[PDB]
């Protein structure tokens, strides 16, 4: 029996196993199956386990040294959370070209590693961070493909309760290795609407 | 406008972008193109960036706490000798069930991250470090597709001086971060005849 980092029904019901209409062979390996309605479903074993690996990853890095960065709107909130728990810097909304590249911009920065919540709607900031050798992590949905992702979660990159957990078990699993408390509900991390 | 670790043609002449007659989804992504003989070609750029991201990882960890895997013949003078410069551990020949599961097992260890040769020749090593929460780095040709590989090398992993420039390659940028002295050819790296 594999031991999962939530209750699997706690999975199902923020939706991260729901993809989309479209499958990349990319995310073939993840894809468990596709219903009726032709969307395809997420492995949460996968996803467990790659939340698990993610967590390992990143506390292998400076909290300061992590950049989130998330275009996506009901993303803004799990990153902020994410970012209050781990000490990470976090850009959300648009990412100015040349926030990675140019020195001079005010916006400059030079993180370690960069987590992206959708490598299809933050292009500018994977194709950046692999420009300058920066390490990728991303969030990918059944419909996500790019050679730029060094390290993938694979999991519904869209939804609002899906993402409200996933960045919270994230959060919670570094804080853990850390040593540090956590007491914040999936709700905390959950964007407003 | 892009720099390569060595001079491209010193890639070529390995054959690291030389793939097989099969394509996985999983690899798609890395394919540059398919030659007039079938053979699948891989992205050099890719593979030069990838090296980059593993041996920045990899030097997150103390040497001991990293394990090699590879049954692969061609492997074994490349796996040993990347673990004589890094101080990483290794296994190659037969891995025995139960050697990252069994505690009993004499041959039992505790690494922090796993790096195997192939994912499907090294099946046992990748499904057993997965089950058991620690990150695996892989070699992975475009016949390879594993949802359990977490760090992906794109590359010929079956060629004896593919081999041997890869290692090469991770050994050097390893013992630069590090400051190491590193003298050796690639030559040093290749299986014997
Ligand atoms: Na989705
Ligand atoms: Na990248
Ligand atoms: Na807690
Ligand atoms: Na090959
Ligand atoms: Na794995």
């Amino acid at each position: 029996e594999y031991e999962y980092l939530v209750p699997p029904d706690d999975y199902l019901a923020a939706g991260v196993h729901i993809g989309t209409q479209i499958k990349t062979g990319d995310m073939k390996k993840f894809i468990f199956k596709v219903r009726q309605d032709g969307l395809y479903v997420l492995d949460i074993r996968k996803l467990d386990e790659r939340i698990r690996v993610a967590a390992k990853f990143l506390s292998r890095y400076e909290p300061s040294k992590i950049l989130l960065v998330a275009a996506r709107q009901y993303a803004h909130k799990p990153v902020q959370m994410f970012s209050k728990v781990v000490g990470s810097d976090y850009i959300v909304g648009r990412f100015i070209p040349g926030t990675l590249t140019n020195p001079m911009l005010s916006e400059y920065r030079e993180p370690e590693v960069v987590f992206v919540n959708d490598p299809a709607i933050d292009k500018q900031a994977v194709s950046e961070a692999t420009a300058v050798g920066i390490p990728v992590v991303a969030l990918c949905d059944s419909n996500n493909s790019s050679a730029d992702v060094d390290l993938v979660i694979p999991t519904n990159n869209k939804g609002r309760r899906a993402l409200a957990i996933v960045y919270w078990l994230l959060a919670r699993e570094i804080a853990k290795i850390r040593g540090q408390d956590f007491t914040y509900s999936i709700e905390d991390f959950e964007a407003e609407l």
